[PDB]
């Protein structure tokens, strides 16, 4: 009969995720704190969420569809924020996903220190 209700979660829906990802850290003994993107807190939860909605990490990366997300987060359509999205994940959502996946193999590729050699003559 009477159909017309509304009141989905807003602040909680976000806290939920953070809480979970936080428990993973609180265990080791580290404090979870989100950075400030363009003078605006970057809500990881949503961030990643939007990405999947637009297509996914793979697809998005292929078509570099990062501008859409970042921009949708209130950020300006540039480049800096573009790479930021990825990093934020590899900086915070690095381990969380490293375990969620299961495949121990999946790990952050470490670089190869650069060496230098000098030679003189008489």
């Amino acid at each position: 009969g009477s159909s017309g209700s509304s009141g989905e979660a807003q602040t909680r829906v976000k806290l939920n995720f953070l809480d979970q990802i936080a428990k993973y850290w609180e265990l080791q003994g580290s404090t979870l704190k989100i950075p400030h993107v363009e003078r605006k807190i970057l809500d990881l939860f949503q961030l990643n969420k939007l990405v999947a909605e637009e297509g996914g990490f793979a697809v998005v990366c292929k078509d570099r569809k990062w501008t859409k997300i970042a921009t949708k987060m209130g950020f300006a359509p540039g480049k800096a924020v573009g790479s930021h999205i990825r990093g934020h994940y590899e900086r915070i959502l690095n381990p969380y996903n490293l375990f969620l996946s299961g495949d121990s193999l999946r790990c952050l590729q470490k670089p190869n220190l650069t060496s230098d050699t000098k030679d003189k003559e008489y």
